[PDB]
């Protein structure tokens, strides 16, 4: 793979994390990690196997952990799909993950074409 440099990364993709961060209250249960105890659900390990949530990415991103934008991405969508995998289908964090998927999409969507 073809490696970015780690500021210009963050230049191009931390306005599209600080966009899901602005959504209140859809952010809210993504931007620390899940806390299984803090939550009751401790079952959740258990059925999420790769944990993910937006602190996580903006360290990733700050630290320059990503070599290269499609990896920012697939953590995001790793993090939405553990929150579509985990919650019911009639549960209010599942409409927040929705909700903040879309706002993703309308970001990333420009972003990405001007990486390429
Ligand atoms: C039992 C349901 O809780 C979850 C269930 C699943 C998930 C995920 C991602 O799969 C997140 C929350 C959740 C929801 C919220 N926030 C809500 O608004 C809310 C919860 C319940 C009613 O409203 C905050 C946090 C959270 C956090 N991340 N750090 O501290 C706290 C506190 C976590």
């Amino acid at each position: 793979k073809k490696i970015f440099k780690p500021e210009e990364l963050r230049q191009a993709l931390m306005p599209t994390l600080e966009a899901l961060y602005r959504q209140d209250p859809e952010s809210l249960p993504f931007r620390q990690p899940v806390d299984p105890q803090l939550l009751g659900i401790p079952d959740y390990f258990d059925i999420v196997k790769n944990p993910m949530d937006l602190s996580t990415i903006k360290r990733k991103l700050d630290t320059g952990q990503y070599q290269e934008p499609w990896q920012y991405v697939d953590d995001v969508w790793l993090m939405f799909n553990n929150a579509w995998l985990y919650n019911r289908k009639t549960s209010r964090v599942y409409k927040f993950c929705s909700k903040l998927a879309e706002v993703f999409e309308q970001e990333i969507d420009p972003v990405m074409q001007s990486l390429g």
